[PDB]
Parts: structure tokens; C-alpha cells; sequence
DNA sequence: GAATCGAATCGCCGC
RNA sequence: UGCGGCGAU
DNA sequence: TCGATTC
């Protein structure tokens, strides 16, 4: 109802409390000290400014039951809600005489449903109706009741497979209004099949709709006290009239909660000051003492990031800490051409002057409807990052504070950061910059190089590419508006960025200060990770691990192993077959052909299979997808853009030729990169086996229980990877699904583990690289996006040596998969070790050759 | 045990 | 939390 | 397609 204003003693406090005042000013001076504490002063009053307006929105829209304010409320009143009108049915059952009005209607929907749906559009009809009274409200319970019952049965019973395919369909519309009159489409159509027992649903008159929900507000009184009843003008027989009112008590308890909300969710900006040092877990980057502290590890649970205050990580305390020194400053060159083409064009790259039939339009109709809401998603994010580039614009410096996901990698905290999209990248620079020299202006023309899309080809035809564009590159710096060459290239915002600094070295020489960052950005992070652990020599070929003749494109080489296997299926391929094929629901029995190998050949190698056709499955090799997958990417990919654009004749059945070149890329990777397949499945095993509960048939009290994956990476952070499932969700079709010491969901637990304990891998690789271009070199500014290393042209060179030794270093050191094993040997049971893989065999890598491979990058 | 389901992390915006 | 959309890796 | 979850 009406929300307390948290800032008027708890939002004066951080700029008012002395203790956090004194440790800013002795590092930085009092004055510094009270522009960032009033900065994040305005950090949480922009997040309750934030929170009171989609409170506000959610008011108006009666969705205040799905803002976090109700949430607990509504979680200790549905036990009592489901139990009444439970009980009820009981009593009626019982009682002699004609059962009432509402009594057959709340059957065919679930109890559950009845209790969240009158819960819910009692709050909607009490706080944006305006009509309190008996009859609107309990209406308005029925027509949303007969709405779950009436539409349920499609998801509940006679189409529950079939269920599957339109449940996404039903996603993607926007609004209670669109999700209905799809549902509408979809039960004409199973009607017309039969699949709804031919049964048409027979229309609640609106006098049962109303008796359905006094009954259900009755309940609701009788159970809890929600809402009391209140009786006006009672006797007259014109004016007699009962209106319902939310107890004071509760809506006490949500504008007390929603108040509480809005102090804990600030909008984190940038510092003016360096960031406060990481000493421990808690209280970290910003200065102040706020309602919410920064969290040195980002944590589902409090559990998970108590762990952190005992285990000693100087040298990941280290890293953090440096990679928060950097001083960035916002691009002001850059700065002034994003501020006139972001007004003319909404995306300002994304158009630019240069030189089966129903399922067809049914397809271009729900692409142009995600390209509207994408739109629309795109520039309200460019117009944020606009307005904080602009606002620190003219800083002298600012700071990002870091912190990290529960595997170690690192992230900005601020919502302008250097980790965002190629514009908010471009609009951000290092500040402390060196005299650029001869080895930072090389490096500088290969950043400007790989902007430009220009990182296939080895690092002597990049120089050449940029001196051969040299006109094209000082025109787009002298007149941005006027050339919009740099727009068109891959990374536009950033590669203008290299184009003034490529037009200043021109200018002033190799004595201009340059404080560009150089993204150093390494190939197929996992795969190079898990080509080094079990040193594979063709794996790590193929990621450039290796110093090669040139640069080793990984999908290529996939794309180069499945054009083999499809000239070879062309020639002694199986011929087609016809299989009887029945669809369960429709009963038929039908023949069709089914393409054998030569045939699906033929139809591939005449679409012409290059990289981009392997791309995507590649890439998600290391987040776990194997022939399966592939097969759902290939369609959308490649197959189905195909067909839209007259392509595709050759796929005569295109899921035939999906799955045929699923299996002909699972069969190129797995031969290409070994060791990152290998180590997966290890993984997998192992987090199998300890996910597990054990217990004997004839015994059946658990002699294991559900244990955690726990590793140690090799600069000292540790990880807990505990996926947990809640034990009951429930789901309404035109409302959102709400939920009613806890079991380690096992699937997530084998889904997750190869992809987070290689990302574990990474960060501390990113960590460890941190620390040693800082401590064996110079290097003080940083640019870090997981995969990439960036710093100033001068200490370019310096950063592309760092990143090396690093990952040559820890290899050498530690077996990360062997110290893996002696983590979780001792909790397995007796009966699991005979089931558990050997470790993978190691390889004939040499781990030094990565020192002298340039396009590992990383 | 036959039946049934599944096929990485982080942040922002909306419902 | 879930769902939709965007971005980063 | 194929083995873990889950009726
Ligand atoms: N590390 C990543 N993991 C998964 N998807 C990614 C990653 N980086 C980029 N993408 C996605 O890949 C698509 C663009 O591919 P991108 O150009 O970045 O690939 P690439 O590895 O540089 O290859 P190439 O230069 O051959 O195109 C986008 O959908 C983007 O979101
Ligand atoms: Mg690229």
C-alpha cells in the first residue's frame, strides 16, 4: 500500500558515519572521500527510485502478488488456503441436500490453483480496481478460475505430450490477453483432432462465476485473515451492498517488506576513488557501510560464502584487488561520435548504406515479433551506458570494483564496466598511459587488426592490412561522420577507438602517450584449458596452443573433417530405406523414406558446408553439448535459414539431414579436440558418482548420502558446486507459477561440472596472469573479459609474455585433474569405486611450446 | 522397475 | 525462482 | 541416441 521511505536514516548514514568517512579520507583526501560516498549515496537512491517504480507498475497492472514484497506472505497463508477449501469439500460431501453452486466448479481445477488464483486477484482487485465490493472481486476469482480449469485440461490431460510443443509457444506471448487468444488458436485445433475427447468446453454463465469466488473469499476469510467482510447499507433492499478490505496488518507486512527491498537493491555505479582493497569476504569495492555489502564471491546462499572466511587465498585477494587499481577513463573522442548517430539511429551500426506454406508466414511473424522486442531491449541498454559515459565523462579517472561468480571468474560490479558490448567497451579506455614506442605501435595495429574481423590471418598480413587501410583509417579519425567505414567493421566502436590513436601516433610520433587497452583474447578457452591439463598436441593445435604455420580455425578444421566424411558417404553410403513411422497421439501407420547416408551426403555437399555450419557446435562443446545438441543447432542454424531464403531445396526432410550432420560433427570433434572430450566425461562420472545416495535393495537406509563436488584451483580458490532442487513447483498457465535441507538436484550436478570446473580453470589462469604481468612487469592497468587481457600498448608485449608463462607454469605444477581425484576419493562408498573412470591418459604436448605460439593469444 | 525426461556462468530490461 | 527479450564470455 | 531420474 504505502511503502516507508528507507532514505531518510538509513541512506544518510553511509555519508554521514565516520568510521568509513576516515578510512577513504586517510587513503584519498577528505574531499574525494565525500564525492564517493555521496556517489553511492546516489547508487541506492537510484535503486529505490527503481524498486518504487515497478512496485508502482505492478500496483497499477494487479501484479503485486508476483513483486518479492507478497512473496513471503502468500508462502505462510497457502498451507492454510489449500486446507479450507480442502476440508470444505469434505463437509459438503457429507451434508444431505443439493450440493451448492460453486461446488462442482472448484473440482476440475486443481486445489493449489484455487488457492494462489484467489489469493493473487484479491490483492489485484484490492489495490488497482478501486471497486472493493463482494461481487467484483469474487467475479473475478471465477473468470480467472474458469480460465485455469477451462484451458488446464490442455495442459493437464488430453494433450499433456503434445503440451510440450505449444508450452513454448505460449512462453513467447506478451500479456494475459495474447497467452488466452493463442490458447483459444491451439483448443480449436486439437478439437478439430479429436485430442480433447471432442469435448467443447460449455461457457460459465455469470452468475456461477460469482458464486465461485464468494465461496472462495469465504474461504479465504475463514482460513486466514487476509480480508475482512464488511456489510453498507444493510436492510435496504436497493442499497444493500458487501465490500471486502485487506487487513491492515498484512498490507502492513508488504509495505514494510517492499520498503526493506528498496534499501537492499542499489544501481552500482563507478568509483571516483581506487576501490576499496578485498581484505576479506564482505565490504569490498565501494567504501560505504551500506545496506547491501559487495560479496567478494557472488553466492546463491549465505551457506556458500561462509566457506570463504576461513581458507587462506593471498594470491587470489591479490588479483582482485590489482585488477581494481586499474584507472579507467570514459573515451571522450568516441564519446562525442556515439552521442549524434545514437539520436539518428537506434542502433547506430545496425543498418548502413552500402554498395508448408502456413508454418512460412507463421515463422517471418514470430521473427519480426522477437526483432521488435529486441529492439526495443537493445536501445534501452545503449541509452543506460550512454548516460553513464557521459556522466563521468569528464573525470579525470574512475575505478570499477571486481568480485567473482561461485567458480572465480572475475566480473565488474558496476552496470557501466569494461566487460559490457563492443559500444561500451569502445566508450572506455585505461587512463595511466606510456609513450606508445615501436613494440606498442605494432601491437596497436594488431588490436586494430582483430576490431576490424581481421584475426584468421597471422600477425604480418594484419600490419599489412592496417598500412595498406592507413588513408581509410586517418580519414575515420579526423571525420568520424563522414567515413563510416569503422562502422562497418566488426567491432566499430572499438575499432574508432584504435583509429584516433592510430591517427595520434601519425601526428606526435612514438612518443604519444597511449592508453589504449589491447584485448589479447584466447581462442576456445575450455578447449586450450583441457588440451593442457591431459597435454593433447592435436587439441592444442587446433586452439592455437601450439605455434603453428598459421592460424589454426578451429570450426574449419571440423568443417574440413565432415567434408571428408560427406565426400566418402557420397560415394559408399547407404542407400534410402522406407520404415513404417507412427505418431502415438494420431495412431496412423504410414510409410516414409528414410535418407541413407549417400542421399544426405548428396543433398550437404550440394548446400556447401564451410565453417559456419560447425561454428555453434564447437563452441559449445565445453558447456556440455554433444550429438544431441548438435542436431537442434544445425536445424536452426544453418538448415532453416536455408529454406526462408530459397536455400535448402537439397533438404528434402531437413531433420534427417540435422541428425546426419549432428553425428558427422559429434564424430569431427571428438577425434579433434580428444582430451577436452575425455576430461568431461571424467568429470562427469565423478560428480555422478557423488551425486548419488547409495543404498542397498535389501538394506534400503542410505549408507551414502547426496555429496557435493568440491576442487581447488591452482592459485587457491576454492569451490563448492552443490545444485539443489526445491521438492514442489507449481505452474498456472495465464499467471505466473509460484512455489509452495534440501536434495542436491544429481542432473544439475553432472551437467555443470566439466563447464564450471574449466571456467574455475580459466579465472584462476586470468588470476594468476594478473598477478604476474603485475609483480614480474610493470603492468598496472588491466582490461579483463575471462577470456581476454588487455592493457596499454607499451606493456602489450610484456601482457602477451605474462599470459603465457602463466598457463606453462600451472600445468607444470599442478595435475588440476589429479588433484581433483584426491579431493572426493575418500567419500566414495565401497560398491562405486569399481564404476569409477581412471584418470585420462596424459599426452605428447609440450607445455613450453604455448611460450612461443602467437596465437594463443591467452 | 518399467516408464519418462534431459539434451555453463554473469549482468540488464520486461512480465 | 520461473518466463520473455538483450548483452558478456 | 542414450542412459540417468521418476513415475
Ligand atoms: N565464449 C563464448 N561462448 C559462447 N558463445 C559465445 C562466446 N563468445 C561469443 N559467443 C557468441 O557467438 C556469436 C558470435 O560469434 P563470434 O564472432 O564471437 O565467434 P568467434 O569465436 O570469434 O569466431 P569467428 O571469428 O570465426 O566468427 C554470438 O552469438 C555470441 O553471443
Ligand atoms: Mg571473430
Amino acid at each position: 500500500m504505502n511503502t516507508i521511505n528507507i532514505a531518510k536514516n538509513d541512506f544518510s548514514d553511509i555519508e554521514l558515519a565516520a568510521i568509513p568517512f576516515n578510512t577513504l579520507a586517510d587513503h584519498y583526501g577528505e574531499r574525494l572521500a565525500r564525492e564517493q560516498l555521496a556517489l553511492e549515496h546516489e547508487s541506492y537512491e537510484m535503486g529505490e527510485a527503481r524498486f518504487r517504480k515497478m512496485f508502482e507498475r505492478q500496483l497499477k497492472a494487479g501484479e503485486v502478488a508476483d513483486n518479492a514484497a507478497a512473496k513471503p506472505l502468500i508462502t505462510t497463508l497457502l498451507p492454510k488456503m489449500i486446507a479450507r477449501i480442502n476440508d470444505w469439500f469434505e463437509e459438503v460431501k457429507a451434508k444431505r441436500g443439493k450440493r451448492p453452486t460453486a461446488f462442482q466448479f472448484l473440482q476440475e481445477i486443481k486445489p493449489e490453483a484455487v488457492a494462489y488464483i484467489t489469493i493473487k486477484t484479491t490483492l489485484a482487485c484490492l489495490t488497482s480496481a478501486d471497486n472493493t465490493t463482494v461481487q467484483a472481486v469474487a467475479s473475478a476469482i471465477g473468470r480467472a478460475i474458469e480460465d485455469e480449469a477451462r484451458f488446464g485440461r490442455i495442459r493437464d490431460l488430453e494433450a499433456k505430450h503434445f503440451k510440450k510443443n505449444v508450452e513454448e509457444q505460449l512462453n513467447k506471448r506478451v500479456g494475459h490477453v495474447y497467452k488466452k487468444a493463442f490458447m483459444q488458436v491451439v483448443e480449436a485445433d486439437m478439437l478439430s483432432k479429436g485430442l480433447l475427447g471432442g469435448e467443447a468446453w460449455s461457457s460459465w454463465h455469470k452468475e456461477d462465476s460469482i458464486h465461485v469466488g464468494v465461496r472462495c473469499i469465504e474461504m479465504l476469510i475463514e482460513s486466514t485473515g487476509m480480508v475482512s467482510l464488511h456489510r453498507q447499507n444493510a436492510g435496504v433492499v436497493g442499497q444493500d451492498s458487501e465490500t471486502i478490505e485487506l487487513a491492515p496488518e498484512y498490507a502492513e507486512a508488504i509495505a514494510t517488506r517492499a520498503g526493506a527491498l528498496a534499501g537492499i537493491s542499489p544501481m552500482f555505479q563507478p568509483c571516483v576513488v581506487p576501490p576499496k582493497p578485498w581484505t576479506g569476504i564482505t565490504g569490498g569495492g565501494y567504501w560505504a557501510n551500506g545496506r547491501r555489502p559487495l560479496a567478494l564471491v557472488r553466492t546463491h546462499s549465505k551457506k556458500a560464502l561462509m566457506r570463504y572466511e576461513d581458507v587462506y587465498m593471498p594470491e587470489v585477494y591479490k588479483a582482485i584487488n590489482i585488477a581494481q587499481n586499474t584507472a579507467w577513463k570514459i573515451n571522450k573522442k568516441v564519446l562525442a561520435v556515439a552521442n549524434v548517430i545514437t539520436k539518428w539511429k537506434h542502433c547506430p551500426v545496425e543498418d548502413i548504406p552500402a554498395i508448408e506454406a502456413l508454418t512460412a508466414w507463421k515463422r517471418a511473424a514470430a521473427a519480426v515479433y522477437r526483432k521488435d522486442k529486441a529492439r526495443k531491449s537493445r536501445r534501452i541498454s545503449l541509452e543506460f551506458m550512454l548516460e553513464q559515459a557521459n556522466k563521468f565523462a569528464n573525470h579525470k579517472a574512475i575505478w570499477f570494483p571486481y568480485n567473482m561468480d561461485w567458480r572465480g571468474r572475475v566480473y565488474a560490479v558496476s552496470m557501466f564496466n569494461p566487460q559490457g558490448n563492443d559500444m561500451t567497451k569502445g566508450l572506455l579506455t585505461l587512463a595511466k598511459g606510456k609513450p606508445i614506442g615501436k613494440e606498442g605501435y605494432y601491437w596497436l595495429k594488431i588490436h586494430g587488426a582483430n576490431c576490424a574481423g581481421v584475426d584468421k590471418v597471422p600477425f604480418p598480413e594484419r600490419i599489412k592490412f592496417i598500412e595498406e587501410n592507413h588513408e581509410n583509417i586517418m580519414a575515420c579519425a579526423k571525420s568520424p561522420l563522414e567515413n563510416t567505414w569503422w562502422a562497418e567493421q566488426d567491432s566499430p566502436f572499438c575499432f574508432l577507438a584504435f583509429c584516433f590513436e592510430y591517427a595520434g601516433v601519425q601526428h606526435h610520433g612514438l612518443s604519444y602517450n597511449c592508453s589504449l587497452p589491447l584485448a589479447f583474447d584466447g581462442s576456445c578457452s575450455g578447449i586450450q584449458h583441457f588440451s593442457a591439463m591431459l597435454r593433447d598436441e592435436v587439441g592444442g593445435r587446433a586452439v592455437n596452443l601450439l605455434p603453428s604455420e598459421t592460424v589454426q580455425d578451429i570450426y574449419g578444421i571440423v568443417a574440413k573433417k565432415v567434408n571428408e566424411i560427406l565426400q566418402a558417404d557420397a560415394i559408399n553410403g547407404t542407400d534410402n530405406e522406407v520404415v513404417t513411422v507412427t505418431d502415438e497421439n494420431t495412431g496412423e501407420i504410414s510409410e516414409k523414406v528414410k535418407l541413407g547416408t549417400k542421399a544426405l551426403a548428396g543433398q550437404w555437399l550440394a548446400y556447401g558446408v564451410t565453417r559456419s555450419v560447425t561454428k555453434r557446435s564447437v563452441m559449445t562443446l565445453a558447456y556440455g553439448s554433444k550429438e544431441f545438441g548438435f542436431r537442434q543447432q544445425v536445424l536452426e542454424d544453418t538448415i532453416q535459414p536455408a529454406i526462408d531464403s530459397g536455400k535448402g531445396l537439397m533438404f528434402t526432410q531437413p531433420n534427417q539431414a540435422a541428425g546426419y550432420m549432428a553425428k558427422l560433427i559429434w564424430e569431427s570433434v571428438s577425434v579433434t579436440v580428444v582430451a577436452a572430450v575425455e576430461a568431461m566425461n571424467w568429470l562427469k562420472s565423478a560428480a555422478k558418482l557423488l551425486a548419488a545416495e547409495v543404498k542397498d535393495k535389501k538394506t534400503g537406509e542410505i549408507l551414502r548420502k547426496r555429496c557435493a563436488v568440491h576442487w581447488v584451483t591452482p592459485d587457491g580458490f576454492p569451490v563448492w558446486q552443490e545444485y539443489k532442487k526445491p521438492i514442489q513447483t507449481r505452474l498456472n498457465l495465464m499467471f505466473l507459477g509460484q512455489f509452495r535441507d534440501s536434495e542436491i538436484d544429481a542432473h544439475k550436478q553432472e551437467s555443470g561440472i566439466a563447464p564450471n570446473f574449466v571456467h574455475s580453470q580459466d579465472g584462476s589462469h586470468l588470476r594468476k596472469t594478473v598477478v604476474w604481468a603485475h609483480e614480474k612487469y610493470g603492468i598496472e592497468s588491466f582490461a579483463l573479459i575471462h577470456d581476454s587481457f588487455g592493457t596499454i600498448p607499451a606493456d602489450a608485449a610484456n601482457l602477451f609474455k605474462a599470459v603465457r608463462e602463466t598457463m606453462v607454469d600451472t600445468y607444470e605444477s599442478c595435475d588440476v585433474l589429479a588433484d581433483f581425484y584426491d579431493q572426493f576419493a575418500d567419500q566414495l562408498h565401497e560398491s562405486q569405486l569399481d564404476k569409477m573412470p581412471a584418470l585420462p591418459a596424459k599426452g605428447n604436448l609440450n607445455l613450453r611450446d604455448i611460450l612461443e605460439s602467437d596465437f594463443a593469444f591467452a
